[PDB]
């Protein structure tokens, strides 16, 4: 569009290319992404919360669509690779979960899922903020194996209900989500690194143990599911993320739990012990 002058490109989404643009009118700084789809977009446009990137405009031309969002200076994944040395101090671990619990919350009370949530999609501030950016997309234009570039769409952070699959997943696949992004951020290293749909499943399998009729009433039913996975004993929680203290591995326990119906809700988890003392530092960030 010849409203936006854009200043560099950010990098590459699922859908298309993300650029910084300045926008000639207003002189905002935005996010320009180019990409019942439209009228998806459209009842996004109404959902803004502080902790949800808030999206500007939308704007389709030739059958050519582009979104305009709030623009923040970093994401979570950058921040991450920077503190890799010292970590991320529990105070801002805790208040980063806390807000995005806060956003997730706000959606799901609006029936809306993100479906794709990782750190790649949560963007910080200076001021301590942090948000999830891209909440409804998926729906609007769905999951690719594949990015526009080719690039390979990560499988870390995707529920085992979608993986063994389910056609209509709860809003309980981004508590998983998000429960897989506390985790990197307490110990540094993502919790389960699949490189492939089964590499997925067994990953998690190997640490929170094959799932049964037992702890998952109706598992053995799934579509792809097969008797004959392998089964492993689960693993103990202070061997998952340690140095974790034992509120928080209680609330990640409860955010990892196989059963999407028993999973912690978003309202719920705002409400554990862990938050009793919840703070809101800033980030050392360098722009
Ligand atoms: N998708 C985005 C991104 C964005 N900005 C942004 C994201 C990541 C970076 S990075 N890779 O420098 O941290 C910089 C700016 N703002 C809004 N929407």
């Amino acid at each position: 569009m010849e409203n936006f002058q854009k200043v560099e490109k950010i990098g590459e989404g699922t859908y298309g290319v993300v650029y910084k643009a300045r926008n000639k009118l207003t002189g905002e700084v935005v996010a320009l992404k180019k990409i019942t789809a439209i009228r998806e977009i459209s009842l996004l446009k109404e959902l803004n919360h502080p902790n949800i990137v808030k999206l500007l405009d939308v704007i389709h031309t030739e059958n050519k669509l582009y979104l305009v969002f709030e623009f923040l200076h970093q994401d979570l994944k950058k921040f991450m690779d920077a503190s890799a040395l010292t970590g991320i101090p529990l105070p801002l671990i805790k208040s980063y979960l806390f807000q995005l619990l806060q956003g997730l919350a706000f959606c799901h009370s609006h029936r809306v899922l993100h479906r794709d949530l990782k750190p790649q999609n949560l963007l910080i501030n200076t001021e301590g903020a942090i948000k999830l950016a891209d909440f409804g997309l998926a729906r609007a234009f769905g999951v690719p194996v594949r990015t526009y570039t080719h690039e390979v769409v990560t499988l870390w952070y995707r529920a085992p209900e979608i993986l063994l699959g389910c056609k209509y997943y709860s809003t309980a696949v981004d508590i998983w989500s998000l429960g897989c992004i506390f985790a990197e951020m307490v110990t540094r290293r993502a919790l389960f690194p699949g490189d492939s749909e089964i590499d997925q499943l067994f990953r998690i399998f190997r640490t929170l143990g094959t799932p049964d009729e037992v702890v998952w009433p109706g598992v053995t039913s799934m579509p792809d599911y097969k008797p004959s996975f392998p089964k492993w004993a689960r693993q103990d929680f202070s061997k998952v993320v340690p140095p974790l203290d034992e509120d928080g591995r209680s609330l990640l326990s409860q955010m990892l739990h196989y059963d999407p119906n028993k999973r912690i809700s978003a309202k719920a988890a705002l409400a554990h012990p862990f938050f009793q003392d919840v703070t809101k530092p800033v980030p050392h960030l360098r722009l």
